[PDB]
This record gives structure tokens, C-alpha cells and sequence, in this order.
């Protein structure tokens, strides 16, 4: 505070009497009489946001010491013309720019019920029309859903008029105007295509077959969709051209791409001729890396040519050059050894090739040997490990791609889109949440609650983990009939779930309860009362108990039950084995935990605890689908359990101690337990390499991935370019010629060891984030009555309108300065330093003296710091296991929060900034001069939508971030040369096409939460089988009666549909992976393409030279 | 119906318009820049309303017309003569400042150097000019006559009917009997007395009590929902008389 | 039925404020069903009342006013008209 | 009475082995006594609530 604090009790005394608006207090101040009133308001109205005659509600800070503000500010040669200039202005108070245009405090906090929310269903409105509806009132429902139906009539007549288009004929030539066409929102699945008239015969492409109807058409998923999302990129690209030639001829000094890109895809359409190759002549030099050639292209540095004429950009992610460049030079550390996966084939063949008759024995019968081809002396019993591993694997990663697309098209019914008091990041785990508890019930009444849109997840998951126990329990089904069973309890029936229980939520309540004994009877109780009350629960564990203790007591049934649920609950309360750090534990050196499968015990006969589980699904299927395909795997085709297979190695390694002469990397291979870290560049790496076979037997498949792909680092080179010219960190660290010496580099290597410090603690659950938030609240200020009534633990209105209107901008910017102020605390806390330390942070965040007592000592215990300036950490699993690192990262959030996000305007910042601070703060300047402009401004009045803003800006912040990171790392590594070759490998490492590159292949576009290792991760099996042959011709196959091209969802994943499927690769996975994996960046709409242009537009980008 | 437009005695309403959905919005006390405009009518063939979220905007539409009859009948008489003004107006500035979200203009607050009184913890001052009304704390007038009056229940109990006074008709639940029960020595008595109230020691600090439900929760968990019950088997029943 | 039945579920705020006011609270969040979503009819068998919500919202107080008041105040004007006329007929005391 | 949490409590319904549902039954009093004046006796109301109790036994299986 230190300031004021007069005004702020005036305003106290004022709203308790009860006065509303602006006018009476104002009034009451100074009479109408006496002195105007009237310039006085305006000048109020305008530095706060909140209109004259509107309503105030003084119990909110964000009302009440912003009007503090806006008051005590207003109690406290020159003979041609510059004289009368400067005299005769006057100074007034700065804007605010969010309350201007969106005015966040008329929105109405109601939570709408079930019939108010069918009768908007029955309406019949489409999803980009709720912008109305939300933060409406309940007395005025029909009046917004009129205003709504009226608004979608009006652009029906508009879209038959026949007024957007004009862009199926393209840009270049003839056409639109890229700077001055505004799209019509609704056409999103109509079905048009791009054919331009400049490089075809009009006899090929005759004419047009009218146009549709627009009453009838409707398309599928992702065979009709990639010819809209390149109708965007046409756009964006022909834009950035125009730019660029604007700037270039008014100073006097893309347009290669956009071309070639029309080029492609007008020849793709109509079956013509391709106009945009460029052959190799004779004469020319050649390379070659990975068995993939290439030839350099003039004029042109950084491209490439492919063998039949094909040109690629050099922020493409499958150029070989770059790659080659990478591999060499700049990482090496991360080489492509590091990265290399051979498969099962490679191994095998190494294995088989033995003298040892015991190793022999089961080498016959683990991997199948190439010396088939009808010509195979052995190996007809039935199917070995590989064979199964390689089915399941196949069908597997199918399943992944289906999962995405049925969840993304739930998040659009108006139950998420229209409630503005929760994170939009939590919405997943809610969804999987209601659908997992859906699942185990039993007697109807909660799956009678889910929307429209849930039942389909619901019947996917349900099919496959019925199918998965299926096959668990008669692993006889694949061909070898003595093999026994592994699931643990098999006489009743029921769909099971994994159990993983945290463990931030249980130091929580070990922390209020007082000791794990009253947390070992909670436990207890919770399970005995579903005995008591349920009847199958009973049945269950009466037969249990009966058939495992011979003796049959009448009397004895209240001890046995009692004595049976104690060693469970010890189980829990006692001990860390069903924590999620060890079962989901990241690298492990060796075989030390396949002695105890820890899914499987989890599983008990009861039925709160349902508070210590986690629903997080994304991260918690693959894992469960890796390990129960190995078990299945090693018991079909060896007939021993996955113990016996171990323990035989050191049953043979113990007679290994003489000197004589790859079972142990076998074993790892197939359990599913080899380091798993960068797979996002092997899985590129394949696509590379078997390009050419795509191209020879498919051809749409080809030129559609082709041009994803240039659409993307077009993308990525814009970005870069404006994020040059706009931010002045981004200059100092890109302009550099040699070693950087003395004091930067400790800056540098602080701004790296924050991020791990940040990943290595953050909690893995909602409910933690939002109580940790919750605790802070209540540190500063809170009253009774807030207690009770409504609050709940649900937060974002509390927080400043910045985070209502643009939400999902917001979580990048607060998790960069989380991670600025750690850093500035574990420095303070060991050299002693005041430079960056102020004593007013204890007091904002609300810490007493025992916490940042013992928040002192654990670092001091666990943390070194070198003379060279690197931070080192002893131990990794046991620092992330104590009380005291909650409080640590609750002070970090806090602090940066509050003191950066909550204050607006540039004149309400007030002892010293660091190297983040800075990044953070200019990043915000842009947000808001991007908000202001005309622009945006239009397009908020033409249709009240504030969603695509949103998603339009996230991604500039996710991309210069990533950036920012690669710079500092390349100059902390370059500090170590001795001799000159720091200039070399400067001028290597610093190109803009390399920092394009870095950018794109980082960040978080992947393919959301799965990932691209999960999305595009079948291709392998291509691949596997080419090098098995090649290392009376085949007898070739045909497919069964059914074609495979007939499959009814849901149901090509229950047990028929695994056993009886077919496990070859077709170009639909190619075209479906590939769309999947440059969703969000691409969309099948046209607004975020023009807002980006319009805002590029408007503040200019770099234009080098 | 005050200022400008219909005249309360003579206009015949239609029948059939009861689920359209309408509210009152008067013009004389709103900024025409706070309420922009009307977005258009209903369709007349689609419109369909809730259950009481949507009706009281309809009932004070009937209660409105009323005031305004009363007040001309009786201006009438008097001028006549030669010799309902108040409550008509405040109650169509209190709707109109209530659905377009502005300021309320019918608002006295109360100021500094006059006296108050207070009774069952509520705090009151007297109007001036009309005898029998009073003022809540942030200048709200209720007449005489409502079932929520301070001042009226005072009298009663303190003059007018002294025997069902406010002891004869008062409870106070369980919390104060169970605080009173368990400040007590006897061991026998205390036995039980652990199991049946809920003692307020707990606020995370509770010695005891961790077993589960007492009677006092159940009670109330029951008594929560029994009334809601009854409430939705009203609007089920007098739907059926139809 | 009754005011003391269709207004008497109110006490439990009382109830409910006397008992802590005679590390706050821990407050707890609502379940993944936000109890806003209750289809009718089916909210009072045995499931319904083992996992709901206990607390009091303005819904409550918004519903128990408008049933006292249901037979006086109607949501259609022709009754107050016809009152309307009989008292303009017949007149009314003026007192003064 | 045990799906609240204490495990030792018994059940109070009197006669529980089968199934139905259960509406109070509360009988009144004028009707005894108009019935009563009709019959002359409360041996034949007894008589006739008797028989009209039987013959659900002779009709019904259940």
C-alpha cells in the first residue's frame, strides 16, 4: 500500500451506507451548485471503465482500489506557434483499454439448470452464436435466443446471395484482395476446393456443376477437411506477400511458397500437369544422408531438392539437410545414435545366431526367424511373442487416433462454452471424471445425467477394457494350449478400472488429521459401509472368505471381515508403493521391477476414498496398455510367467564368471521399458525415410502431406520475422558475434535452471492447485460470510477481468514468471544476497515465520552452487517428497501473480526487474496494443464472440517462448571453446531459418496431450517388415469377406474386433496421423488466419536486408 | 403506468399470452444509452417458460396495474371531495432499476446526528412525513403493513399481545441445547452426551468425534430434504386440477 | 400444506452460523455433478439422498416466496381488473 | 441403519422377508360408529372385517 489509505476507509463508510453509482458519490463530494460536476465525471468514467448510471458493488478490490486511484490523482524560439502548442495542452489520465471494449462487471453469475439448457438445445442455434447468451440474466432467455435465431437468418440470406465465394478461384493472378476480404462464418462444411484457372486447359476442367443447394450437404471427418484448412493457408500466405512488397518498394530495396503451393494443388485437384518441379539435370553434385539423395537449388539458399523435383523450405521438418547440419555440429550430444530404434528384427537376428544350446531353446521360440519364405525348417506351432506383440501394437495405436476425435467434439456443447468461472484447462479431466464414475456404477441413474456427446466415450471405453481382461484371462486363445491364467481373482464379472492414488492430497489431510492412524480408520470405515449396506458386495466377500479359510463359522464372519480390510488400509496409509512416482516412475537402470506387477493390486472386493484417486487418462492408458501387452505377450508364447524369465538371467549369469563368450535387451524390448525420451524425432525420421514407397504406390496421400507441411513452416517464419522487430530482448540475444564474458552467463544459466526447478515439483492435480490457491486468499483478507454462502473453491471471477476475457492466453505468461521468481528465492537463499530480495514479499504472499524458516534450511540442505555458475541437485526423488516444497511453489505462484497480472495500466507498477520480468512485461505491451487496434474492435461489435481472439494469440506466446529458450542455451554452450571457433560456430548456430526450425519442432502443438510419439507411432510396422525379407514369392493373401473398409465405430474394438482384424498400413493412416498432429495450428476456418493478418498489418514486421 | 402511457381504468387484457414472457422496463428512470433498445417481438409460434424463474416478472406486471387503479379512484375522490401515491412509485422504480441493472433512485439513506433504535438485532430509523413506515440500514422503506416489519412486530409483543410473546413462539435448535448439555460432571450423562450433539471444538481441532454420523447429522441431512420434497409435490398437484 | 412447511427449511442457516461463531473451514468443493442437473422424480430414491447438496441457495428463498403468495398474486391480470371495477362502482372510505 | 457408519446397529422394521410397498393406514372413527348403529353390534363389525379378510387368502396364490 504506503499510500492513500484514507480514501480507501472514506469509500468503506461510503458503500456501507449504501450507495451505488458513480452520480452520488460524486455529488455527495462536491455539490451540483457550486463548481461543474459534469467535466468531473467524465474524467472517472473514462480512467476506470465503469459507465455513470451502472451499478458498483464496493466489496470487490479490483472496483475498490481502482477508484481510489482515479480520485487523489485529481485533488493533486516560441513566437510562430510553439509557444501556443505547448501552453495550451492539458494532462488527463491514462485509459484502460480491457474495461473500454469488453466491460467485465455487468456479467451475472447464475448456473444454469438442466430445462434452461434443453430448451437452448430444442432451439436449434449453431455453436458460434452463445457469445450472446453468456452472462445473461434468467428473466431475459427468450429475448437472447431471439436475437440469436435472427442473426443466423440474416447470414443464411447472405451466404445464398452467393458473397463468400470468391476465394475457391485463389489469389495469385487474379482474384480476391488478400488485405480487404472479410469471411462469412457458418459454411464450415459445405465442401469446396481450390482450382485456379492460370495453370490449367479449359478443356480438362470443363465447368462447374452448379452449386449446391445448401439445405442437404454434409461432410465426414478427415477426407473432405484438408482442402479447406489449405484454402486458409492460400489466404495467409498471399497476405504476407502483400506486406512484404508494401514495405519493400516504399523503402527502396514469400513469394517463392505461395506460388508453388497454388501450383501443387490446382494440378492435385484436376489431374493435370505439375508445373512447380525442378528436375535434376547432369553434371550436377549429389549427397546423400540415411539413404535419402539431394541436390542443393540456386538462388535459393537453404532448400533442397528431393530426386523427381520436389522443393522443401529449410523449416520444413523433414529436410535432410537440416537434420544432417543438427546431427554434426550443432547437438551432438543428442545424436542420432541417441535416437535410434532398430525394432525387435535386428535384435532377433543377432540373437538367433548363437552356439549355446540353453540359449538356443528359448531364442527358437522368442523371435521369428527369416529363414521362412515357405522354406522355414521350423517355427509352425502357432504364434511366438513377436507376432502378438506386433497385433496388439498395431490395433493399439488406432484406438489412439479414434479417442481424440470423439473428445474434442464434446467440449462444444453450450454446458462448457457458457461458464466463465472455472479454468478452461480443467474441462478434460472433468469429462473423464463424470465418465469414469458413469462407469463402475451399477444402477442406472448416473448415466441417465451425461450429455448428448459422452456416450460415445462411453461406449469406447467400456468395449476396450472389457476386451483387455477378455484376453487376460485365457491366454489359450492365440494358439498354445498350456498356458495358465495371470489375472488375480477371476470368478465374478465387472469392468475394471486402475487405481492410482496420489500423494500431495495425502500429506494434506495427514497434515489436518494429525497422524496416518486416524487417516488408516477413515480408510477403514469408508470401505466396511459399502458391506453393510450393498447385498453383491456381500455375496462377494462372503464366497471369498468361505472358499479361502476351510473353517466355517457363523461368528466368525465379524472378525474375518475386519482383520481382511486392516491390512489394506495399512496398505495405503503405511508405505508409497501405489504412490504415482514409483509406478509411473521415468527411466529405470536395469530390471528391478518386473518382479511385481503394481497395476494389479490395487483391486479389491469392497467398493471417501474416491478423494486420494486421479483422473487424469491422457497419461495414465498408454502406460497400462504397455505393460499388460508385454505380460500377455511373454505367457502366450513361452508358457512362463514374467518372474521365471527373469530370474533365468541371473540363474545363467551366475555361472557366467569365467571368460567365455542381448537376452537382458530382449526382454527389456518387449516389456515396454526402453528410455522413451525425444520420440518425436524418430517418429519424423520414419516418415522421412519411407517417403518415396508413399509416393510410388498412393499419390493424393503425397502432395496433401507435402503441402501440411510447407503450410506449417510458412507459419513459423512469419512468426519469427515479426517477433524480431517487436520485442527488444529478442534483438539483443539474436545480434550477437562472439563470446559473451563476466557477468551474463549466471543470468543465462539461472534462466535455465528454473524451468526444471518448476517441472520437478508442480502438482499432478486439480484439487491441490486449487486449495494451494485457495490457502493464499485467506492469508491477506477474508470475512465470515465469504465462508459460507456460495464462494467454493471454484476461483477465476475473484481474479482480474484480464483472466475472464482472454483465459487461455493468460496460463503462459503466469507459468513464465512462476518460474522468474523461484530462481531470484534460491539465490537469496544461498549467497546471502539484497540485490533482488524485498521484505515485503513474506507479508503480500503470507508467510509467517516457521514456513520461510524451514523453507531456508531444506534448500540450504539440498541445493549446491559452483564456482562456474551451475546449479547442481543431489537428490530428485526425495526432494519432490516433503511438505516444504508446497510451500516453496505456493510463495513462488503467489508473488508473481500478484505483482505482475493484477495491476493494469503502466502507471500502477511500482524496486528492480530481471531477466524475465523484462520478457513477460514487453510480451503484455504487445498483447495490448493488439487489442486496441480497429480490427479487433469490428469484429467484437459485428458478432459479440471472444473465443477466437483468444485462440488467435495463444500461439504467438507459444512460439516465442520456445524460441527465447533455444537462443540462451545456444550461448551457454559456446562459452566453453577456447580458440576462435566460437565466431564459426556462432554464425552456424544463429541463422533465422535454424531458430524457425528449433521453434516449430518444439513448443506444444504435438497433437495436444497425447502426443506426436502416440499419434504418429504405427508406421513402424512398415518398416519392421521391409528389413525382415530383405535381409513361389510370398504366397500372397487375400483380405477375409468383410473388406475392413466397412467397420462400425465402437465396435471394431471389443474382443471379435482384435482377433479378427486387419494389421497392414494404408495411405488413410498416413492422411488421418498427419491431420491429427497439425490441428490447432491449421484449423478449417478463416477468422484466426485474418485477425493475425490484420494485427501483422498493422504493426509491421522486419524486413532484413 | 406512471408518467406516460396506458389508462389503468380503462384497458381489457386478451387471454392466452401467459407463457410469452414479458417484463416491466419503464423509460422515465433509465439513460436510453443503459437500456439500447427492444430486440424485436416473439415469433408468437416457439416461446415456452420455466417454472417460478420467469413468473415473478409477470406478477408484479399484475401488481403494478393495481397500484396505478387505486391511485386514480382515489385522487379522484378527493378532488371531488375537496381534500396509494407512495408505494405505487417506489415499486416501479425498484423493477426498473432491477432488470436493466442501474442505479436505484428509491433509496433514502439514513444521516449522521439522528436516532435509531434496534430490536432482535435488527436496526431501524423513522421516516419523516408517513407514520407507521420505517428505514433499513441502507434506505430501504417498507410500509406498515408488511409481514416484515420491525417496528409492527415490537408492538405486538410488547403491548397488544403480550401472551404469545416472543418466548412462547421462539426456538433455537439444537445447538444451544446441545452447548448447554455438554458442560456438564456427571461421567454417565457425558457418556452419552458425546454421542448425541456435535460438540463446536472441532474447526480441525477436534479432540473427538471422528467415528461418523452422529444423530445430529442425519437429522439435519433428512430435514434438508424432506422440505424440498414437499415444495415440488405442490406445483405437481395443483398442475393436475386442470 | 402450510407456511411452516413451504418456509421452514430456512433454519438451517441459522443453525448452521451459531455453531463456529459460539486453516478456515477447509472448505470443500461440490461433487463432479453440480447438483444444478437433477432430473425430477428421480432425485428422492435411495441414491438421491445419500449424495447431495445440503446448503442453502437463493433458488430456495425464491421458490418458498412465490408459493406463500400463489393464490393472491396470479400470473394473469383479468382478476385484478375485475376487482378493479367493483371498487371504481361501488367507492371506498376516504378517511380525512 | 449401518449405511450412515457404525457398524453394530440392528433393524427396526418390523417383518421384512418379503417385498412391496408401504402406505399408512389410519382408520377413522365416525364410520365405526354409523356402522355400528346400522349392525346393532361390534360382533358383527368384527365378523365382517374377518370374512372380508379371508377371501383374499381363498382368491390370491401370492
Amino acid at each position: 500500500e504506503s499510500g492513500v489509505r484514507a480514501l480507501g476507509k472514506n469509500l468503506l463508510s461510503y458503500g456501507r451506507q449504501g450507495y451505488d453509482s458513480i452520480e452520488k458519490i460524486i455529488n455527495r463530494w462536491a455539490p451540483p451548485n457550486e463548481n461543474d460536476t459534469k467535466a468531473y465525471i467524465d474524467s472517472v468514467v473514462a480512467a476506470t471503465g465503469i459507465p455513470a448510471t451502472q451499478s458498483l458493488d464496493l466489496s470487490n478490490q479490483d472496483t475498490l482500489s481502482a477508484l481510489a486511484q482515479a480520485i487523489s490523482f485529481h485533488e493533486t524560439v516560441k513566437n510562430s506557434m510553439v509557444g501556443v502548442a505547448i501552453r495550451a495542452g492539458q494532462t488527463e489520465d491514462s485509459l484502460d483499454v480491457i474495461g473500454d471494449v469488453f466491460n467485465p462487471t455487468r456479467w451475472n453469475n447464475h448456473k444454469w439448470t438442466r430445462e434452461e439448457l434443453d430448451q437452448i438445445r430444442n432451439a436449434g442455434v449453431l455453436p458460434q452464436y452463445y457469445g450472446v447468451i453468456t452472462g445473461g440474466s434468467p428473466q431475459n432467455l427468450t429475448e437472447l435466443i431471439n436475437l440469436a435465431l435472427e442473426n443466423q437468418k440474416l447470414d443464411q440470406e447472405k451466404a445464398k446471395a452467393g458473397t463468400g465465394a470468391q476465394l475457391a478461384a485463389g489469389v495469385i493472378g487474379a482474384g480476391v484482395d488478400p488485405l480487404t476480404y472479410v469471411p462469412i462464418a457458418g459454411q464450415v462444411g459445405k465442401g469446396g476446393k481450390l482450382v485456379n484457372k492460370m495453370f490449367t486447359v479449359a478443356a480438362q476442367s470443363g465447368a462447374l456443376a452448379g452449386v449446391s443447394e445448401m439445405a442437404r450437404t454434409s461432410v465426414a471427418g478427415g477426407d473432405a477437411h484438408v482442402a479447406e484448412a489449405i484454402l486458409g493457408g492460400a489466404l495467409f500466405g498471399g497476405g504476407m506477400t502483400a506486406i512484404a512488397d508494401g514495405l519493400g518498394r516504399a523503402l527502396g530495396r514469400f513469394a517463392g511458397p505461395a506460388t508453388r503451393l497454388e501450383a501443387r494443388e490446382t494440378a492435385r485437384n484436376v489431374d493435370g500437369q505439375d508445373l512447380s518441379r525442378l528436375p535434376i539435370q547432369e553434371g550436377e553434385q549429389t549427397f546423400s544422408h540415411q539413404g535419402v539423395k539431394f541436390a542443393d537449388v540456386p538462388n535459393e539458399p537453404g532448400s533442397v531438392r528431393l530426386e523427381d523435383g520436389s522443393i522443401l523450405i529449410g523449416e520444413n521438418p523433414l529436410n535432410p539437410k537440416t537434420r544432417q547440419v543438427f546431427d554434426e555440429v550443432i547437438e551432438p550430444e543428442r545424436a542420432a545414435a541417441g535416437v535410434n530404434l532398430g525394432g525387435l528384427t535386428e535384435i532377433g537376428l543377432k540373437l538367433l545366431r548363437s552356439e549355446n544350446p540353453e540359449i538356443r531353446g528359448v531364442a527358437a521360440d522368442l523371435v521369428r526367424s527369416p529363414t521362412g519364405m515357405q522354406s522355414g525348417a521350423s517355427g509352425k506351432i502357432g504364434t511366438t511373442a513377436s507376432d502378438v506383440f506386433e497385433r496388439l501394437r498395431a490395433v493399439d495405436h488406432r484406438f489412439y487416433n479414434d479417442i481424440d476425435d470423439a473428445v474434442t467434439e464434446a467440449l462444444k456443447d453450450p454446458y462448457f462454452q457458457t461458464a466463465f468461472w472455472r479454468d478452461s484447462g480443467a474441462f478434460r479431466q472433468d469429462i473423464y471424471q463424470r465418465v469414469s464414475m458413469a462407469i463402475e456404477d451399477g444402477s442406472g441413474n448416473l448415466k441417465a445425467e451425461l450429455t448428448p456427446g459422452e456416450l460415445k466415450v462411453y461406449d469406447l471405453l467400456k468395449n476396450q477394457f472389457d476386451a483387455k481382461r477378455e484376453m487376460m484371462e485365457n491366454p489359450a486363445m492365440f494358439g498354445r494350449p498350456d498356458a495358465q491364467s495371470i489375472f488375480p481373482g477371476s470368478r465374478f464379472k465387472g469392468t475394471y478400472v486402475p487405481h492410482v492414488y496420489s500423494s500431495q492430497m495425502k500429506e494434506l489431510y495427514i497434515k489436518e488429521l494429525g497422524s496416518p492412524e486416524a487417516l488408516q480408520e477413515a480408510i477403514k470405515k469408508s470401505w466396511l459401509t459399502s458391506y453393510a449396506s450393498r447385498p453383491e458386495v456381500k455375496k462377494r466377500v462372503d464366497e471369498a472368505l468361505l472358499e479361502a479359510d476351510p473353517t466355517l463359522t457363523p461368528e466368525g464372519l465379524a472378525a474375518a471381515v475386519d482383520k481382511y480390510a486392516n491390512d489394506k488400509a495399512y496398505g495405503i496409509s503405511h508405505t508409497e508403493q501405489f504412490e504415482r512416482s514409483s509406478v509411473m516412475e521415468e527411466n529405470i537402470n536395469g530390471l528391478v521391477g518386473l518382479e511385481n506387477n503394481s497395476f494389479l493390486e490395487a483391486r479389491n472386493l469392497f467398493d471417501s476414498v474416491n478423494n486420494l484417486r486421479e483422473w487424469d487418462m491422457d497419461k495414465i492408458v498408454p502406460a497400462y496398455n504397455r505393460r499388460v501387452n508385454g505380460d500377455i505377450a511373454i505367457m502366450a508364447g513361452t508358457g512362463k510367467t514374467t518372474k521365471e524369465m527373469k530370474d533365468l538371467v541371473e540363474t545363467l549369469m551366475n555361472k557366467a564368471g569365467d571368460d567365455g563368450k542381448t537376452l537382458r535387451d530382449t526382454l527389456k524390448i518387449l516389456t515396454g521399458r526402453a528410455r522413451r525420451d525425444g520420440a518425436d524425432d524418430a517418429a519424423f525420421a520414419t516418415v522421412m525415410r519411407t517417403m518415396t514407397d508413399l509416393a510410388f504406390f498412393a499419390k493424393n496421400a503425397y502432395m496433401g502431406v507435402q503441402n501440411l507441411t510447407e503450410i506449417g513452416g510458412m507459419l513459423a517464419r512469419g512468426n519469427v520475422r515479426a517477433m524480431l522487430h517487436g520485442v527488444p530482448m529478442f534483438r539483443d540475444l539474436a545480434f550477437r558475434n562472439k563470446k559473451v564474458g563476466a557477468s551474463e552467463i549466471k543470468d543465462l544459466h539461472n534462466v535455465i535452471f528454473g524451468k526444471e526447478l518448476d517441472d520437478s515439483i508442480r502438482p499432478s492435480k486439480q484439487d491441490v492447485i486449487d486449495r494451494l490457491r485457495s490457502y493464499s486468499d485467506l492469508g491477506r483478507g477474508a470475512a465470515t460470510a465469504l465462508g459460507t454462502a456460495k464462494y467454493y473453491t471454484g476461483e477465476l471471477a475473484v481474479r482480474s477481468p484480464f483472466t475472464k476475457v482472454l483465459n487461455g492466453t493468460t496460463n503462459y505468461l503466469l507459468d513464465a514468471g512462476r518460474q522468474g521468481f523461484l530462481s531470484d528465492i534460491v539465490e537469496h537463499s544461498l549467497t546471502g544476497s539484497k540485490r533482488r530480495f524485498d521484505d515485503r514479499w513474506l507479508k503480500t504472499a503470507g508467510i509467517s515465520d516457521e514456513q520461510w524458516k524451514g523453507i531456508k534450511s531444506l534448500i540450504r540442505e539440498s541445493v549446491t552452487r559452483g564456482p562456474d555458475g551451475k546449479y547442481t541437485i543431489k537428490d530428485k526423488k526425495a526432494f519432490s517428497q516433503d511438505q516444504r516444497a508446497m510451500d516453496l511453489w505456493r510463495m513462488g505462484d503467489t508473488i508473481a501473480d500478484e505483482t505482475l497480472l493484477r495491476p493494469h495500466k503502466l502507471s500502477n507498477m511500482d524496486k528492480a526487474y530481471g531477466p524475465i520480468a523484462k520478457t513477460v512485461l514487453q510480451f503484455k505491451n504487445f498483447v495490448i496494443k493488439s487489442i486496441n487496434g480497429r480490427t479487433m474492435r469490428t469484429f467484437y461489435n459485428a458478432t459479440k464472440n471472444n473465443r477466437a481472439m483468444d485462440a488467435a494469440l495463444s500461439t504467438v506466446m507459444s512460439m516465442g517462448l520456445a524460441g527465447m529458450y533455444y537462443m540462451a542455451q545456444a550461448h551457454i554452450k559456446a562459452y566453453a571453446m577456447q580458440d576462435g571457433r566460437d565466431r564459426e560456430y556462432l554464425k552456424q548456430a544463429l541463422n533465422p531459418t535454424m531458430i524457425g526450425y528449433a521453434a516449430l519442432s518444439r513448443s506444444s502443438h504435438l497433437g495436444g496431450p497425447l502426443g506426436v510419439a502416440n499419434i504418429l507411432g504405427g508406421i513402424a510396422g512398415y518398416e519392421d517388415t521391409k528389413m525382415l525379407r530383405s535381409s513361389v514369392g510370398n504366397f500372397l493373401e487375400q483380405v477375409p469377406a468383410f473388406g475392413y473398409a466397412a467397420n462400425v465405430g465402437a465396435t471394431a474394438y471389443n474382443l471379435a474386433g482384435y482377433l479378427k482384424a486387419d494389421t497392414r498400413v494404408n495411405e488413410r493412416d498416413y492422411m488421418t496421423g498427419m491431420y491429427n498432429t497439425f490441428r490447432e495450428l491449421v484449423p478449417n476456418d478463416p477468422i484466426t488466419q485474418k485477425l493475425l493478418l490484420g494485427t501483422f498489418e498493422e504493426q509491421g514486421i522486419h524486413i532484413k536486408d
